[PDB]
């Protein structure tokens, strides 16, 4: 996260931080045995770490669990990252708790305008490399989408929005990918792609997830 701010330790309850020896990328917890993040953070071997602040240090409120299974949605485009949305079963049930905690998934998609929080690990610098070890948030607003495929001609998919700041400065980065935008206590968005981090008229573009939900409710009720 770029132009952010330190969240506090455990106030973003459903965040997780996938591992694979280190962190690679965000992550939402959406039941007791599920978690939602991108497709472009799929890799063989996930431990899903709940409950973190500091990634480094061992506090008390961790929760370590592997991945028993991921299931990438089944129209995935990698080169144009449409539909970047990917589901990944837990071997065991966390315990859920006010430190951990899942979060709602939308009935409604939110429209242009509304104001959400974006959370993760990510580089805080938009030139270089400094990566936090506590967790980054960031308050900003869904874009309209003239205004996101004005700034992304050819590129945006009834799959995606834009979300962030056109002057720049305020934006998810790498390692965020995969973690939450939720706006008005629901789970709207997945961090997914965007032209560099904080750039002028290049917002973060994220996977829209309300279009997603029948597909995650028939999935987790088969699997
Ligand atoms: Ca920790």
């Amino acid at each position: 996260i770029v132009g952010g701010y330190t969240c506090g330790a455990n106030t973003v309850p459903y965040q997780v931080s996938l591992n694979s020896g280190y962190h690679f990328c965000g992550g939402s917890l959406i039941n007791s045995q599920w978690v939602v993040s991108a497709a472009h953070c799929y890799k063989s071997g996930i431990q899903v770490r709940l409950g973190e602040d500091n990634i480094n240090v061992v506090e008390g409120n961790e929760q370590f669990i592997s991945a028993s299974k991921s299931i990438v949605h089944p129209s995935y485009n990698s080169n144009t990252l449409n539909n970047d949305i990917m589901l990944i079963k837990l071997k065991s049930a966390a315990s859920l708790n006010s430190r951990v905690a899942s979060i709602s998934l939308p009935t409604s998609c939110a429209s242009a305008g509304t104001q959400c929080l974006i959370s993760g690990w990510g580089n805080t610098k938009s030139s270089g490399t400094s990566y936090p070890d506590v967790l980054k948030c960031l308050k900003a607003p869904i874009l309209s989408d003239s205004s996101c495929k004005s700034a992304y001609p050819g590129q945006i998919t009834s799959n995606m929005f834009c979300a962030g700041y056109l002057e720049g400065g305020k934006d998810s980065c790498q390692g965020d990918s995969g973690g939450p935008v939720v706006c008005s206590g629901k789970l709207q968005g997945i961090v997914s792609w965007g032209s560099g981090c904080a750039q002028k008229n290049k917002p973060g573009v994220y996977t829209k997830v309300c279009n997603y939900v029948s597909w995650i409710k028939q999935t987790i009720a088969s699997n």
